[PDB]
């Protein structure tokens, strides 16, 4: 038993739910929730922006500190690092930007990052601003991740239909 609340079970794993992931977060205080980062780990916009801001700038202020001491991420890879006020960790998980011209095969390697931990808030990753589509990403997510994904969907004209078009 957790303390999520409001979710729709789509399988055995997956749970969904309209909302917007800083609020949820806030909230649940989960033990880890997913940010959609670039390899960068430049916050800037999307989810990512949202939970930095949600952190006065200190999740910003740690991943400038990381990538000077790793150099960036690869797409389709993670880090962890601290969720600050949000949550216990954040992994960073990297998916395929579809506006930069990115392979979408390796969106399954970037949910494959998920199966490290036992239960995770996390968005879709590769939608919004990313360009990818949300129904696809969902369907990796789906058949990709093991662990208990409890996803947050902010935009509530595409969550009624990823419910809808679920298969
Ligand atoms: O990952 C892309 C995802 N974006 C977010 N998800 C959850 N919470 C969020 N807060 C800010 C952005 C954001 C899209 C939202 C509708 C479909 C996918
Ligand atoms: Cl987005």
């Amino acid at each position: 038993v957790n303390s999520f609340s409001g979710y729709l079970k789509l399988t055995d794993n997956v749970y969904i739910k309209n909302a917007d992931i800083v609020e949820e977060a806030k909230k649940v205080k989960p033990t880890v929730v997913v940010n959609a980062a670039n390899v960068y780990l430049k916050h800037g916009g999307g989810v990512a922006g949202a939970l930095n801001k949600a952190t006065n700038n200190a999740m910003q202020v740690e991943s400038d500190d990381y990538i000077a001491t790793n150099g960036p991420l690869k797409v389709g890879g993670s880090c962890v690092l601290s969720g600050h006020n949000l949550a216990k960790h954040c992994l960073h998980v990297v998916g395929p930007n579809v506006n930069k011209g990115e392979d979408i095969q390796l969106l399954k390697s970037a949910y494959e990052n998920f199966n490290q931990h036992e239960v995770l808030l996390a968005p879709l990753l590769s939608a919004g601003i990313f360009g990818a589509d949300p129904i696809h990403s969902l369907r990796v997510c789906v058949d990709t991740v093991r662990t208990n994904v409890y996803l947050a969907v902010f935009d509530k004209n595409l969550y009624d239909k990823l419910v809808s078009s679920f298969l």
